[PDB]
């Protein structure tokens, strides 16, 4: 299922979250969050559904919250050492990495993960400059940290981290600076997605593959999509919710690498950007 997180629906900042299942077509509410989350990041590990920091309305938050779905239940989790709105979150190696954001007054090159067996966080190795309104996404072993805003530029740099050699390192840019992006990998190509570019909210994606080091453009989306959620599931890259521009988007479409085409799936109930998406 495609849980859809949080947000702000054009007036209101979201506690509540909501499922998709391809197999059925259709969107399900589920139990909601303990505090309205909008800027969220959202993650999967051991099972559960995290969603983690972002902004409730009045306060940037440092708290994070796990979903089981087996048993339906919410439960709070160590809270990160600052507050995190417009963050990313990503899992790697076993471990929940929230990397970057706003803690209220400053955009934050910082990063710590969360391991669930000892439920403490470990700072990591900072980034090369604040990101937030970051995508992250794991590849070949590799977490990128992909555009954002680092407090006074929206960024078309994005960088990489080993977890073997403690290091971060950057990547060939992108071809647009993008903050409030999506970022997710499909076939080995990691794609980055909507967002803003400093004047204009973007319809475009762009792909990355390590491999031969190349960017290239991917048919763009239907409208522009900043505050984007993106996520992978039945091998499609689905693009939700976000704002155009104009207007706060209850819209969602996917993408099918072997097509290079976007198709509309069932709205969600609700408008959400700066909203959070994942697979479980």
């Amino acid at each position: 299922l495609l849980y859809a997180v949080g947000g702000y629906d054009g007036n209101t900042h979201l506690n509540s979250l909501e499922c998709y299942n391809p197999e059925t077509n259709e969107w399900s509410p589920v139990a909601p969050l303990s505090v309205p989350r909008s800027g969220i990041g959202v993650a999967v590990l051991g099972g559960l559904l995290y969603a983690v920091g972002g902004y409730d309305g009045n306060t940037h938050l440092n708290s994070l919250e796990c979903y089981n779905p087996e048993t339906n239940e919410w439960s709070p989790v160590a809270p990160l050492s600052v507050p995190r709105s417009g963050i990313g979150v990503a899992v790697l190696g076993g471990l929940l990495y929230a990397v970057g954001g706003y803690d209220g007054n400053t955009h934050l090159n910082s990063l710590e993960c969360y391991n669930p067996e000892t439920n403490e966080w470990s700072p990591v190795a900072p980034l090369s400059v604040p990101r937030s309104g970051i995508g992250v996404a794991v590849l070949g072993g590799l977490l990128y940290a992909v555009g954002g805003y680092d407090g006074n530029t929206h960024l078309n740099s994005l960088e990489c981290y080993n977890p073997e050699t403690n290091e971060w390192s950057p990547v060939a840019p992108l071809s647009v600076p993008r903050s409030g992006i999506g970022v997710a990998v499909l076939g080995g190509l990691l794609y980055a997605v909507g967002g803003y570019d400093g004047n204009t909210h973007l319809n475009s994606l762009e792909c990355y593959n390590p491999e031969t080091n190349e960017w290239s453009p991917v048919a763009p989306l239907s409208v522009p999509r900043s505050g984007i959620g993106v996520a992978v599931l039945g091998g499609l890259l689905y693009a939700v919710g976000g704002y155009d521009g104009n207007t706060h988007l209850n819209s969602l479409e996917c993408y099918n690498p072997e097509t290079n085409e976007w198709s509309p799936v069932a709205p969600l109930s609700v408008p959400r950007s700066g909203i959070g998406v994942a697979v479980l």
